[PDB]
């Protein structure tokens, strides 16, 4: 089934075919003059996939308010339908990231709906940062690192339940992000809290399938405003190293202190084999969770530069999980996810254009200016023609958002869904 | 009416009177050696008041979750009852700051309850950063600076109603904080958006009584994550200067960029007569809204040092409004507000101890070390005996939190009020 | 000609074919977007940014300085090097001088400038360091120093900068001082600012009718607790207090972490106090790195505000543009060349924004299409436009490549002795 | 004795009465709190922090240096000044040397220290600046430089620092380098780190059995885009990779804005890699200001983690403590005196925390009482304890007051030639 009529996609592609051909051939010639085969780039671009968050499909909110749009998805099933649109048009988001209990539903049915829509499932995400009605023990003061044994046990059990749901739908990993920390100095004993967390995570690791990975996600602050147990990549490394080979670190771009060189963290984790994956988004102040690349596109390019370099250096067994973790508070969630996915492919595409041989020589000779200009020659390249062509060739739209709007999908779901 | 039994307050004071006497006399002796009359300090401390937020007595939350405790207040009347407890035990929070429409209710009943509890009302707070039921225009894309004329008018009308409610209950000011801003470059035109805001505020200004003040509150970010119309004190000054004499700037401690020298902003606003008031709280990362002084007590003291210095050299009827703006997500709201009000008086008391004459000399001599040590000599002084004696002398408790727990108030209201349920904040 | 014309010719010819292909390709793409590439190029070749005299020599940190070969011996050598930057980029016809660093006979300075085809931008005073034979030290401040005689000495220095500037063609004085404190209590915030205001008022009195006085704010460094002119708020208060000739200068790296700098620019323009810019890039503090090397989009967003001002028809809006950078690990001339290029790049992209469409998306609160309208311009590779603008005006298609081909650095290295103490 | 004993005695007697009153009052308050003031004073008397040789001279920024009078020139003058701090505070018996700044015949250094009653803490290498005659420049790095010969030169310099240290009684080498990049792409993060690790392994081999090697992380400066040893995470990787003798040194002002530093301290202690501390305070960057002059509570919280660690009896816990500050606008000796004082103040308050009560409130999630339990200790004015500790150990009740009364600064000013006067 196709959420967006195929005739609309065809019509909107034909409407832009002429211009695209000119832009693509123009870029192809320019790249050839630079010794790059544009076909080789497009080929890799159409293979780059990033998972879409179920929680990004509906309108998000802040601690102050939530302003829903029309046709808000009623549950995980409506969310999957909307995710299908993103994948149909960008062809870059074949897998969906689920969050439990937000997306709790019959696993078998989730699998059926996913298969019918042509969608897969990425890492599962546990939730012990909020209480569910009728919950025996509250996570107000923590979960996996809570002082109360029963509360930790409950948190662990919930994570095991997430694993069970994931196994039913085809997921192969569990991402653990908790709000555990303190809001006041002295409230928590930093070391003891971390010891409890490590002990609890060891129990989850014990119940982790051998064809699964366990991802721990660090965050400097929020919901905890004084200290957070898994506060940065340093603590995260200690966790992954301590737990085992199947445990790795997940880097969410917006979870770092102001001015942090995030691309270096990525490099460090790769070198020591603990870079499990990414949670893509952009920010300017805190964990803003804005559309990827909308604030600092160069930074996004530099992160991918490290990923591509890893391959170039011959790093092996390197297959980071890529996921978008965003909240869309003032835009059509589907549109933002579409352009965010496009932006991630944009950064990846530019990273592929870096002349590694040239860069290597400038680094060795300490020619900083030419080294940075070598990175810029790649970043400054407008790879949109490649992104559009990759989409067109794989059943997607030349201009996803334009086709999305031309289809009238939002008004359609608005009529189908309550207000 | 006494929310907390007088016998309990008396009992809990007698239990600690002996130790207090010793500490107070020791401190009095130390201050005397320093040429300071402990009695003069206590006399001023007894008269220092800071407004408590009504939204502060209820458990707060984050965008990820809210964990309500037992006996959560149902509405403004329950909240007023709880604020009465903070005032009775600390004697430092006689006025409550209301937020509309969270606390909307009959002005006669509000004023009636306040009077019976011995509570007054500080500045009113308007809410155009959220949508209420039946609202004709959404504030999703802004309010006073929204591109839609009808929306701006609706926001203006709401503020005018806030002034109306405040006039009926004895309030003398309106504080305006909005989330207006953008999450993406290009979404808003910085200039046009600010021009729209100024024009809307002008209409609100026209509705201000002659003895009222309009406080605009800046904030770097949240809920807007790319730009905010009233992002800092610079824009805030432009606003106040543009609107008029009754318009001044409100400084919320946790609303500044990382590493900002906040005490300097206070000085600058005072110098140009635009320091409307304060929103006290503490933080480490963003607008954490934590208990005042719990993270950086020295910074709080330094802010009060600017306030006391201005006071010491008599300036333009200088009387900024002091208010606490905090959310308590992991403690008993009443206890945190009690100790936060205490910390504010603590910083004030310490600022009073600064030898202004000596500091002035060291500043003119460019003796940086002695100048900073002059400040530290005051700050390092443990003024707790003063704070406790000030409380004891005015009908308060020597140890407020201790007295609060001994009274069993929380267990009491928990039994009278419906049980609560945890859930999310507005993440989805 | 600092750089041989035959070299510039040879290097341009070697790249003419590729430029033609890229420019014409870009031209067609722009035409399809309703934009005339010729109109963009015509404006780009006229965008100028002043080159800092202090940026031509290698810079350093409080830890060390690593000079390269052929470091300029004085201001005259610096002007010679600035001539290279202008000849190759054609985007830096004016130089910004710093007194006393560049103190010399005004007549000679002017003669060298005219000979090289260079002009002079705003003068820069220096009361953040002590010069020989000074009666009072600026250790504890200058224009805001508690000692009246020290403030007077600083005022006199600024007036002298104005006299030098008048003689050489300058029409503005930029004032940046380190005045502030490293400890709470060391300074009375208000009295220190009042002293500063009194001093600046005197300097203002020495301003010719057609001159401007620019005060430059900075959050910290050299002062590490408080700085008198710490941010744009205090800066606005200064400009408004002083008068019509007093305006604010914004140095990109002088703001608190995460500050929305483009908004400050918009605010100052709205109230007519945006005197000019000090361009550079940074990641941590006032790093003074090559413009656009760290955050190119932010640079573009700043220019988006500058172009919007013209779009909105702001009157008498002629901000001064100056590069304020230090080059610690690269050939200063090469960094200044590419930095000037980056600035023209951000400017050109700002010119490509479809303001009509943008205006529509803003009014309809279509945040996604509004930001995409900005991105469509920013994502455009305008390098061909920059290169064509240079070709037409006597510059180099690839400035740094041409600079390296000329062997200029090696030449001046043999002419200039390295300082030994 | 640098300071006349009669002056110390006279200034102590002058303030003995008030001290007795305050100490006794504090003793009674603590008594009521179940604490023996005598036990606290006894521990404070034994808390020592290394004074940096580079701390007694006036510091500066990249913009300027404003030397005071009697500036110490060379290590011998510096040791004489350091002796004044130790004599008056009795809290800084050991000095931290920096090579080559303090290079001199080891025998003479040892002799001079013994004569002044001063020992030597960790040695400090310097490959972040170039020395005269140096074969290879550290402009683009040192231990992680791409040029093999440059790395070898840096390794040898470090080995030389160990040799000097062994001769004077030092038992550790602290390695802080500016290695990094100012531009994206300039360095390959991983390869640069691999080169550093290989270089440090060589240095590690020259370590005696009883020596420690400390690596000090820093977010930025002098490198403004990336730094090889940028944070504690990379620092942990280094220490763990090198071996048991390698540990991490934490300099308070070397972290990103808002970083929870006390947590990093706890984490390093838990994994046995907390080598030591570099004390100072800051507000913006690596300001290197007097310890506790900006954020005294943060300093207390760091000591809370240290005192707790001992309370828990953690293994591998025995951190070195050193002051690493620069004094740009004060008498360096007075600042080091009051900084050492602040450090003992924070230590003393940490000793007052009721660990049993705290533990209870932590287990019961009573956040308010847990934090108040810390505040009850922090709010306590321990100055009487600090003053008494000094008085009882040969120091001054009021160090700075005694220092000024002695007229020391004027004395050395008359013995040492200033650049101009
Ligand atoms: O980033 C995170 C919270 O800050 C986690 O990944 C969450 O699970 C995700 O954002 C959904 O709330
Ligand atoms: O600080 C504020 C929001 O950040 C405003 O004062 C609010 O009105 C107050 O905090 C209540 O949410
Ligand atoms: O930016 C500044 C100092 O931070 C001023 O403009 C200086 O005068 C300039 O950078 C030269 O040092
Ligand atoms: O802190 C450091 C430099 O930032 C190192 O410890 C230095 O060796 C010390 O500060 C002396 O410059
Ligand atoms: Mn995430
Ligand atoms: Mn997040
Ligand atoms: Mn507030
Ligand atoms: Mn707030
Ligand atoms: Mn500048
Ligand atoms: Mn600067
Ligand atoms: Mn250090
Ligand atoms: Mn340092």
């Amino acid at each position: 089934e196709f959420r967006i009529a195929q005739d609309v996609v065809a019509r909107e592609n034909d409407r832009r075919a002429s211009a695209l051909k000119e832009d693509y051939e123009a870029l192809g010639a320019n790249l050839a003059r630079r010794g790059v085969d544009i076909e080789a780039v497009t080929a890799k671009v159409e293979k780059f996939f990033v998972a879409v968050p179920s929680w990004g499909v509906g309108t998000g909110g802040t601690r102050f308010a939530r302003f829903p749009g029309t046709g808000e998805p009623r549950g995980i099933f409506d969310k999957l339908d909307d995710c299908a649109v993103i994948q149909q048009l960008t062809r870059a988001t074949p897998n969906v990231s689920l969050h439990i209990p937000w997306d709790k539903a019959d696993p078998k049915e989730l699998k059926a709906r996913g298969d019918a829509l042509g969608l897969g499932f990425d890492a599962m995400n546990s939730n012990t940062f909020s209480d569910a009605p009728g919950q025996a023990h509250s996570y107000k003061y923590g979960s996996l690192s809570h002082t109360n044994a029963a509360t930790r046990a409950q948190a662990v059990e919930h994570n095991l339940e997430c694993i069970e749901i994931g196994k039913a739908i085809g997921s192969k990993a569990l991402t653990v992000w908790i709000g555990d920390g303190s809001n006041f100095p002295g409230q928590s004993n930093f070391t003891r809290a971390f010891e409890r967390y490590l002990s609890a995570m060891a129990e989850i690791y014990k119940g982790l399938p051998d064809d699964w990975k366990l991802f721990s996600e660090h965050k400097m602050y929020e919901p905890a405003f004084y200290s957070t147990v898994v506060q940065d990549w340093g603590t995260n490394y200690l966790i992954a190293q301590t737990l085992g080979p199947k445990a790795q670190c997940l880097v969410d771009l917006g979870h770092h202190a102001p001015n942090t060189n995030i691309e270096m963290i990525v490099a460090r984790l790769i070198q020591f084999g603990k870079l499990g994956g990414f949670h893509f988004n952009d920010s300017k102040y805190g964990d803003d969770d804005l559309d990827a690349g909308a604030i600092e596109p160069y930074r996004l390019f530099l992160v991918f530069n490290e990923l591509v370099d890893a391959e170039a250096r011959g790093v092996k067994g390197f297959h980071p999980a890529h996921m978008i973790d965003q909240f869309h508070n003032v835009t059509d969630p589907i549109e933002s996810l579409i352009n965010s996915a496009n932006e991630i492919r944009r950064a990846y595409a530019q990273a592929l254009l870096v002349d590694r041989a040239a860069l290597s020589g400038y680094q060795e000779d300490n020619d900083a200016l030419m080294a940075t200009e070598t990175l810029k020659r790649a970043y400054r390249t407008d790879v949109e023609p490649i992104l559009a062509e990759a989409r067109r060739r794989t059943g997607g739209a030349v201009d996803p958002v334009a086709t999305y709007r031309a289809s009238g999908y939002r008004a359609r779901v608005a009529a189908e869904r309550p207000a």
